[PDB]
């Protein structure tokens, strides 16, 4: 049920702005940061939407004109795709798969060019979509540095400490166009997802739904991404996608979503919602305890599978041979 | 083509004494130890039958009465089975598989008891078969120690040196009944197989026929043994057994067969051939070279698969989980 914006300004969004998919979902909880239930979820590495952290309060006034006037005359990475689905890939892994065709090229440019290229597609017909994805606190205008310093570092530093996490590895500014989709993938780091402008529908799946989501081979450029086309699922290749169940929410300005380490997430900017602005805070997870407590968590089994694949590629001297060897290993032996 | 025994004593054996199987074979070469081709085969880790090593010359006079009179009043391990197929298993691995039923029990006894139990089955109807399998040069009669010392240690020590092998790990005396079958398995050590009394048909398969022979899971008691019943191959479970091709020979008194590290071998004592006597010499292979030369040998890929299985069992804390994890890893990802 969409929430009502204050001052009787009407529904923040409506269901017609959400894409439709084949699987059921249930809501991620929206809680106050002072609510003990919210700490219990984070500590147990389950997602939660915090409504009142003020994590990026000073950034809530951010729009394009404000960022143009103040973000500086440096260069920002702009990713491009002809469709709504943005196909992220690892350039370092392209050699292993020469039959891989990048479906979303990347271009560096000054902020004002992104604003005009964005505005241009608007005044035109715009099948093409864009995504600005640049690390924060680097070569940025003094005014933004002020806003940046005004994030609620007290709260998030305390979280980092309580959860025993490692260092803040990255701050990332995302500016996207309506309908932009980042397909399902998982990350190895903890993520506080701070929404600033517009609305993003986030669909999360726990690590134990690995079997249902069919990630690419570790050595493939799309490592950690699901092979399933959520818009046209191939049930013969990916039969267990019919068993997937997600946790769903729509976050808006002022919301913070905790995406736990190894949780799949599918993120879409609402159709006809205008531009979205987001800042992610990525932290290295806490280190593995001395005594491994059994039974293993699902995400630890995922780590094991990754390591096995990495090891076989190193040992065989060729990532292409991993698949053949694994099949040799199980066929008529373990299946 | 069976060889003719000297002095016009007739054919050593005939085809009717060989069991019949579903796969083609071709002959292992019979060469003189002085033949350079024989050294080339051993060095390249391919099987060869050496006809004139005199490796166990003093043991060629061995029969049951001679061994009884001279082998000593100690205890020898006697394996038993109701059928011709002797199901060897690792007692240490039985816990992992409680649904495993040993089909061949083992009993210790004095040599004269084995001779009488053997003789008894003879005078009776004898579906039950026996196999004496005891390590040599331990608690043995002085006369046998003499014969033992008279093996051609010069020749085999030189082989050990040329091939850079490790130590002689074990000497094994085998006494078996006609029709005894040791089903297909592979060993991790080099083996000179010295035939003394009677005839054994040896069928070998190279390591690259792993795919066709379907070994048990590493953690199973029958580790390294083929799951295929050569007498009734299940082609639905083991489809690539239809592609297996073996190297075949019949070794008799005075012959030595080199079974290279990791080669599958199926060994049967000829039907209606009387008892067989054999001594195996097992050596640890040479150590892996500093710089791993690609492409890998087939037996190195086998080693990799073993290590992966061993590792997963340790990491998951449970061998039973290896199969499920491997399938999760490949299903819709690598197959
Ligand atoms: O970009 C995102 C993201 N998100 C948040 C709002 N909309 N999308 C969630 N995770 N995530 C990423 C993003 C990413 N890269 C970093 C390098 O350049 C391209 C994006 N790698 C892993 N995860
Ligand atoms: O027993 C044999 C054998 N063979 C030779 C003639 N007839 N059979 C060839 N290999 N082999 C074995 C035998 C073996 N064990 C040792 C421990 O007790 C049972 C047999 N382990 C591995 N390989
Ligand atoms: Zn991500
Ligand atoms: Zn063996």
């Amino acid at each position: 049920e969409p929430r009502e914006e204050a001052g009787a300004l009407g529904p923040a969004w409506d269901e017609s702005q959400l894409r439709s998919y084949s699987f059921p979902t249930r809501p991620i909880p929206r809680l106050s940061q002072s609510d003990p239930r919210a700490e219990e979820l984070i500590e147990n590495e389950e997602p939660v939407v915090l409504t009142d952290t003020n994590l990026v309060y000073p950034a809530l006034k951010w729009d394009l004109e404000y960022l143009q006037e103040n973000i500086g005359n440096g260069d920002f990475s702009v990713y491009s795709a002809s469709t709504h689905k943005f196909l992220y890939y690892d350039e370092k892994k392209m050699a292993n798969f020469q039959n891989f065709k990048p479906r979303s090229n990347r271009e560096e440019m000054k902020f004002h060019e992104f604003v005009e290229k964005l505005q241009d597609i608007q005044q035109r017909g715009g099948e093409e979509r864009l995504y600005l994805q640049q690390t924060l606190n680097d070569t940025v205008g003094r005014k933004i540095v002020m806003d940046f310093l005004g994030f609620n570092w007290n709260w998030i530093n305390k979280q980092q400490g309580k959860r025993g996490w490692g260092q803040l590895t990255s701050n990332l500014l995302l500016i996207g166009m309506e309908g932009n989709v980042t397909p399902a993938h998982y990350d190895e780091q903890q993520n506080f997802f701070a929404q600033i402008k517009g609305y993003k529908r986030c669909i999360l799946f726990p690590p134990d739904q690995f079997e249902c989501l069919y990630p690419y081979p570790v050595h493939h450029p799309c490592d950690r991404q699901s092979q399933v086309d959520f818009d046209n699922p191939d049930y013969e290749r990916f039969p267990n996608f019919q068993n997937v169940v997600g946790y769903e929410t729509v976050v808006g300005p002022g919301d913070v979503l905790y995406i736990p380490m190894y949780w799949w997430h599918h993120i879409e900017s609402l159709l006809n919602g205008g531009i979205t602005i987001t800042v992610n805070f990525w932290y290295k997870g806490a280190p593995t305890p001395k005594r491994i407590e059994y039974p293993l968590k699902a995400h630890q089994k995922v780590a094991i599978m990754r390591n096995i694949e990495k090891m076989l590629g190193e040992a065989l001297g060729n990532p292409q041979e991993v698949g053949p060897l694994l099949n040799t290993m199980i066929k008529g032996r373990y299946n």
